[PDB]
């Protein structure tokens, strides 16, 4: 039957086309994993329906009700058939859904302000002058709440407290949060959508310093999904043929404004 | 039996005694508040335990679940026996909880870093340069949010869709980015708050503009309740009696710092 896909908006993964109100079903999208959902689907057989998940949220698991929420849960409680997006493969995830090997390589890195005096994030954890951040959510704000490393706790020991908050609840708001900040503001985000939005208008905006991790965003499925093996041998035989670099390539550089 | 009373950690009106790890029970606690549930429960002739509402919010509900949360939420699924707090007397409220009238009258208010060009909400909803936002719950939110009055509907739809996000999570966090915005953010919440921070080192804020609202703060007991008579009849005589505009000077202008 029809496969529902679960998705998010995360620019240039999915976006809603400019003009999505006159168009209808998977038309009304665009992006990176948009066109991954198309060349999986096309390579293991079967047709789809794309949805942007309910709670806008990646994937984590409350430690008190143990209910799992976002694109996770989705898939966690049979709402949804397969995740297509930026998801993060982790320990955590890893033990409650099915990922296929990583379609694309990242990890977390510093976004600032053209002319911020930063330079990593040892020089981030040093000083108090520029407040920095993360999602407030995700496979990022989680990194370094359980990070025993020494630079990375010292960061978290400062984010968790700081006032007012330094979290955000969006890429987009992160990043209208740098650009509006005149330098006093610094946001901790994975490595691809910073460099996604270092080539966007006003290129006013900046990564800096070498990724903090290296770690990778697989296509997810229920544990023991029928769908996994089909997926994973997809997104191996995508990478190979070099239609995946040619599709970062797309909604990445080709059309940079910078 | 001991009565359960939910509260808030909201300065002045309950805040944690700076040696409260050195003490039990009630006594962690000082406050209006604090004071004000002494008197009640003298007047009323019962002995009670304070809590601090689990969630630390005031009271609403979700459209989707229909469930409470808050102080309110506390009363009406029976955590708690009553609720002494800055909690706003509203309809929705009244509809499910019992209140007593007033014990104190506030409005929504302005609070700006001095120096700051502006005097009305009306010159707030005319200008972008200065962000300004409300707590991200409670009445005054929501207040924005339901309102049809042309000027107040301009401010709500800026806010809802400014970027950074305009809301925060605490008075204590919408104050701190008042102060360390250099006047580029206004904070608007209720004119009691708003009175009590501008005797408060480092001095830095003020109360601009007369109130948006006249309005006032109930004692709340589940609806029905058998408490809630006497309850009412003693904030009528410690109001008559001249011991709540005593409260509020002992916690607001006696040992003001600015
Ligand atoms: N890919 C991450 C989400 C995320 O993590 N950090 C960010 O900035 C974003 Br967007 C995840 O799967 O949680
Ligand atoms: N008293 C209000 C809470 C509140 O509403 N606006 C604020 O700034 C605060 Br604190 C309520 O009962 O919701």
């Amino acid at each position: 039957k029809t496969v529902v896909v679960t998705t998010i908006l995360e620019s240039p993964y999915v976006m809603m086309k400019k003009n999505h109100e006159m168009l209808e079903g998977n038309e009304r999208y665009e992006g990176y994993c948009v066109d991954l959902a198309a060349e999986i689907a096309k390579h293991c057989g079967f047709k789809y329906k794309l949805t942007i998940v309910g709670d806008g949220k990646y994937g984590a698991r409350d430690a008190d009700t143990k209910i799992w929420n976002g694109m996770v849960g989705e898939l966690v409680y049979g709402k949804a058939d397969i995740a297509i997006a930026p998801l993060t493969i982790t320990l955590v995830r890893e033990e409650v859904i099915d990922f296929s090997k990583p379609f694309m390589s990242l990890g977390i890195s510093i976004m600032i302000k053209k002319g911020t005096p930063i330079e990593s994030a040892e020089d981030l954890s040093k000083q108090t002058e520029i407040a920095y951040g993360t999602l407030d959510s995700g496979s990022t704000k989680e990194f370094f709440r359980r990070s025993k490393i020494a630079v990375f706790d010292k960061m978290w020991t400062y984010m968790r407290s700081a006032e007012p908050s330094v979290f955000v609840r969006t890429t987009a708001e992160g990043v209208a949060r740098v650009r509006k900040s005149k330098g006093k503001y610094a946001y901790l985000l994975e490595s691809t959508m910073n460099e996604y939005i270092e080539q966007r208008k006003p290129c006013d905006t900046m990564k800096v310093g070498g990724n903090l991790d290296s770690k990778g965003y697989g296509i997810a499925t229920p544990k023991g999904s029928s769908l996994g093996n089909a997926v994973n041998l997809a997104v191996l035989k995508l990478n190979e043929q070099g239609l995946l670099d040619k599709l970062k390539n797309k909604w990445w550089y080709d059309k940079g404004e910078c």
